[PDB]
Parts: structure tokens; sequence; C-alpha cells
């Protein structure tokens, strides 16, 4: 247990955020219609990550959707954008996990996965959340776990 609630949140909170922004930019896209039962906790935080980013990618993002070739992390494979995402994840994340870093990196990994879609290649859709969870199980599983959970998130 408990790490399966880091995963599961994790998971679902970045499929809903880029399937969010994917759906919202454009495309058709059916989604893989999985519906499934909720707590108010899950929905709370997944909600606050949408509107915060959201919000602030309306306003007037640094790089909510072209930081990518800032590093030319180069969608067309999977190692790559798995490798690199992973890596810049874990290391500004390892100079200090915190709720903040968590925000604006989900709405980074968001961006990226709706590009490629657009650019024909969803593929990112599913290496980002795969290397997103695990990378939060696995870096920041002691984190959320020390935490007891992102309601604490909620706070502020």
């Amino acid at each position: 247990p408990t790490d399966k609630e880091l995963v599961a949140q994790a998971k679902a909170l970045g499929r809903e955020y880029v399937h969010a922004r994917l759906l919202r930019a454009g495309l058709s896209w059916s989604a893989p219609e999985r519906a499934a039962p909720v707590p108010g906790r899950l929905a709370e935080v997944a909600a606050v990550l949408l509107r915060l980013g959201d919000e602030l990618e309306m306003i007037r993002p640094s790089v909510y959707r072209n930081v990518a070739r800032q590093l030319h992390i180069s969608l067309q494979s999977e190692r790559v954008v798995t490798d690199a995402f992973l890596a810049v994840a874990g290391h500004i994340f390892s100079a200090g996990i915190t709720w903040g870093k968590v925000v604006s990196l989900y709405a980074v990994a968001a961006g990226l996965a709706v590009d490629a879609v657009r650019q024909a290649q969803p593929a990112m859709v599913h290496a980002l959340v795969d290397a997103l969870g695990e990378f939060v199980r696995k870096t920041l599983a002691t984190w959320l776990r020390r935490r007891g959970g992102w309601t604490d998130v909620l706070k502020c």
C-alpha cells in the first residue's frame, strides 16, 4: 500500500491534465473513456493543478508549450523524451520537491504532450505520464509518503 496512492493519484492528475489542455487546445481525441469512482481529495488536488496551471498558462506562461525545443527533447523518440523529462524533473526536484515545483512541472509536461499530439505524436502522453508517475513513486515517493497525501497542497 501507500505507493499505490502516489502512483494512482499522480497518474490520474497527469492524465486528466494532458487530456484537459489537449481537448481544450483542439483535436478530436475520444479518450480511453475509462471513468471511475474518485473521492473529494483527488478531485480537489487535480482541480487545483488544472485551474492553477491553466490560469497561469492563460496569462503569460514562460514556456508552457516550447520549453521542449529549448532542450531539443525530441518527442520523435520515447527514450529521449522519458530520460530527458525524468532528468529535468529529478534535477529540479532534487533541490527540493515542494508544492510549487510540482505545479509548474505538471504544467510543462502537459504542454509537451499536447504539442506532440497536435504534431501527430500523442505517444508523449503515455510516455510522460509513465515517467512522471514512476518519478513520483521513486524520487517523490518518500516525499508524498511523508506528507501523507496531496491534500496538503490544497492548504495553499
